[PDB]
C-alpha cells in the first residue's frame, strides 16, 4: 500500500496481517452479499494494483466468481484500450507511459511503474481506477448470486410492517435499476404489497406520508 | 525484515509474533493450497534469507514437502552459481562479498551478510530472488498435492452449474497448462460437460455467449 | 485449366479427361476424408472458377455438402463485395472489369473475362481465391462428417499402441483446435490413454521419450 | 514439378494426376515395403518441395507412421538452421535469399521461392535437400515397421538357400548398417546361420566364394 503523511509525502508499506486475514473472513463470513463491497472498499484503501491482485489472488474457493470478475476486467482492459488509443513510435523517457489495459490489471505493469502513477503529480490513479472495474464485477456477482426480486416481497397475514419494510429496503440494495425506477418501486410497491390491514391504514395517511410516520402507524398491526 | 520508511531509511527488524503465526496457521489451517502462495508473498514482504528460513522452520511436519522444496531450492541456487562466476565481490575493506546461490538459499551466509546485500547500493534483491525459487517449489507441491483432473471434472445430474464452475475454475487454477490450452478447456468442456438439462440450454445460445450469459441461462435450471 | 508455357504463354485448356475422371474416383472412394483436399487444390492448379464449377458439379450426391459449401461461398462471396466496393464513376477505357464476389465464384463470370483477370498484368487471381474458399468449405465438411471427440481416442486392454497412435492423430487430423494446444493433445493426452501394459512400458523410459523412444518402446506390448 | 525442356529452359507445371494416384496407390496396397522408398524417388523426379508436401498430405491412413516422418522432418529441418544462421538484413543484391529448414520443408517459403532457387544459377536444390530428410524418414518407418532383424534370418533344415538368401538380402537391403559392416555381415551371417546340410558344403568353399559359388553349391540341397 502507499501512506499518505503530512505534506503530501506518499511512502510505500508492507500488507499488514490483519488488512489480509480481515479481508479473507470478510469473504468467508459474507460472501458476495452487497455490504462485502464496502467492506473492500475500506479495506483496500490507499492499495496498489499488486497489492488488489493479491487480495484478489489471496482467495481460495470462489473460482467462479474471480473468473467471471477475470472476464469482465479483461473486457474492460480492452475497452480501456479501445477508448485510450495505443501510442505510435517514441514515448518521452522523461515522463512515464501512459497506462494500457493489461497495465490497469497489473498485468505488464510493475509496482515502481504503479507508485509513478499514483505519487506522480498530477496522478494517474491506477489504484482508484482497477478497484473501480474489481467494484463494477463485484456487482455482476452480487447480482447473480443473490437469486432475489424486489416485486416478490409481501407482508404475511401476522408479519410485523417493521421486518416487511426491513425485508423490503434489504432486497432493493441488490436490485438493478435507475434511480428513477427505485424512486418509483418505493412510491409504488412498499404500500402495494402489505397486508389487507396495514393496506388500509397507509392508503388512510395518503402518499404525502413519510416512512417514519407509516413505520410508527402500522406498528400494531 | 527490513522495512524500507520515508527518504529511504532501511531499518532492520525481527520477525513478529503476529506474522510468525500467520505464516503457521496459513500453512496448518490452507496446507498447500492455491491461496497459499500469494499469501505467503504478502507474510514474506521485506523478508531477508534468515526471515525465510525461519517461516520455512517455524512450520512442525509438512516435511515431504519441505524435502521436496529443499531440493528445488537447492537445483534453483546451482543453477544461480552455475549462471554467474565464483569471485570475491566489491575488493574495497568496508565492503561484503557477492552472492553465490547458497548464500541466497541462506546456508552459507550470516543474518549480517544478508543485511548488507538488501541495503547495499545498488540494491540486491537476495530475499525476493529467494522467495521465488519458493515458490516455485511451492508450485510443484501445490499441482502435485491437488488430487483432481480437469480433465474428470463434470456436472452431475441434480447438480447446480454454479457449484460445478466453481469446481472447474478450482481445478484450471491449479493446471499448469498455457492461456491457450486454457482457453480452449473454457471453449469446449464447461458447455460439453454440463448436465442434459442445462446442455441443451447453453447450446442454444450459440458459441459466443459468455460465462455470465450461462450463468443467467442456468440460473433456474 | 489454364496452362503456362515457355516464356510465360498462358492459354486456356480444354479440362481433361483425366482430371474429370481423377477427381471423380478421388470422391468415390475418400468421400469427406481429409485427404480430399489436398487432391483438391493438386487436381485445380491451374484451374478458372469454371473448371472449379465444373468439378464441383461432377460430383453426384453429397448434396448437403454441396449446399454447406454453396452457402460458404455465398457468404466468403458477400464479404469479397463489401471489402472490395467498385470504383466511383466511370470506367478506365482498355481495362477490364471488376471482379464482383459472385465473379469469383464464378456465377456471374464468362470464361474469357475468367481468362483476362487471370493472365492480365498485374493478374487477378480468381481462380485461387475461389480454391480457398472451396477448402474453406471443405475443411468444415470433412471436420462436420468427421465424429469422434480426440478425448474419447484410448489405447484397449490389450490393443497394439500403433493402432492406438494412428486412431488419436486421424482423429487429431480432424479437430478444428490451434497447434499450441495440438501440441499440448501430444503431450497430455498419449501416454495418458494408454492401456495399463504399455502405460507401464512408457512410464518405464521417462516423460522426455520420443515418439520414435515411444513406438520402439511399445513395439510389442 | 518443373521440366527441364530444350537449352535450360525451366518451365513450371502442375503435379500429375496419374503421379498422385500412383503413390496414394503404393501407399494403400504395399505400404512401407523397402521398394517404396525407390518408387517415391522414381516419381518424384524434377518435384518442388510444394509437390513433396502435396504427396504426403494426400495419404490417409498411417498417420503414427505419418508423425513419426514430421517428427523427422523437424529435426532435419532444425539442423539445417543450427550449421547455417539467419542472414542479416534485406536480401544481397540480384541474389536468392538462403533458405531456412522451414524454407526447405516448404513452409516460410512460397512456390515463387521454390521455383526460383531450384531454376536460379548458382541453383539451391531444395526438392532434393527435402527429399533426402523425407527418405531418410520413410527408412525409420520401414525399419521400425519391420518384424525381422537380420540376425534373425536363418535357414529350414529342408529349405532351399536361395529362398533363404532372398530373405536375407532384402533384410540386408532394409539394414541402417554401413557397408564395410554390411560386407561382414555377407562373409560372416549368411553360412553361419545356414542348414547343418548346405553349411557344410559352402564352409568347404573357403573365404573366397561368391554368391553365385554359393548358390550353384546348394543347388541340390
Amino acid at each position: 500500500p502507499i501512506v499518505q503523511n503530512l505534506q503530501g509525502q506518499m511512502v510505500h508499506q508492507a500488507i499488514s496481517p490483519r488488512t489480509l486475514n480481515a479481508w479473507v473472513k470478510v469473504v468467508e463470513e459474507k460472501a458476495f452479499s452487497p455490504e462485502v463491497i464496502p467492506m473492500f472498499s475500506a479495506l483496500s484503501e490507499g492499495a496498489t494494483p499488486q497489492d488488489l491482485n493479491t487480495m484478489l489472488n489471496t482467495v481460495g474457493g470462489h473460482q467462479a466468481a474471480m473468473q467471471m470478475l477475470k472476464e469482465t476486467i479483461n473486457e474492460e482492459a480492452a475497452e480501456w484500450d479501445r477508448l485510450h488509443p495505443v501510442h505510435a513510435g517514441p514515448i518521452a523517457p522523461g515522463q512515464m507511459r501512459e497506462p494500457r489495459g493489461s497495465d490497469i490489471a497489473g498485468t505488464t505493469s510493475t509496482l515502481q511503474e504503479q507508485i509513478g502513477w499514483m505519487t506522480h503529480n498530477p496522478p494517474i490513479p491506477v489504484g482508484e481506477i482497477y478497484k473501480r472495474w474489481i467494484i463494477l464485477g463485484l456487482n455482476k456477482i452480487v447480482r447473480m448470486y443473490s437469486p432475489t426480486s424486489i416485486l416478490d416481497i409481501r407482508q404475511g397475514p401476522k408479519e410485523p410492517f417493521r421486518d416487511y419494510v426491513d425485508r423490503f429496503y434489504k432486497t432493493l440494495r441488490a436490485e438493478q435499476a435507475s434511480q428513477e425506477v427505485k424512486n418509483w418501486m418505493t412510491e409504488t410497491l412498499l404500500v402495494q404489497n402489505a397486508n389487507p390491514d396495514c393496506k388500509t391504514i397507509l392508503k388512510a395517511l395518503g402518499p404525502g406520508a413519510t416512512l417514519e410516520e407509516m413505520m410508527t402507524a402500522c406498528q400494531g398491526v
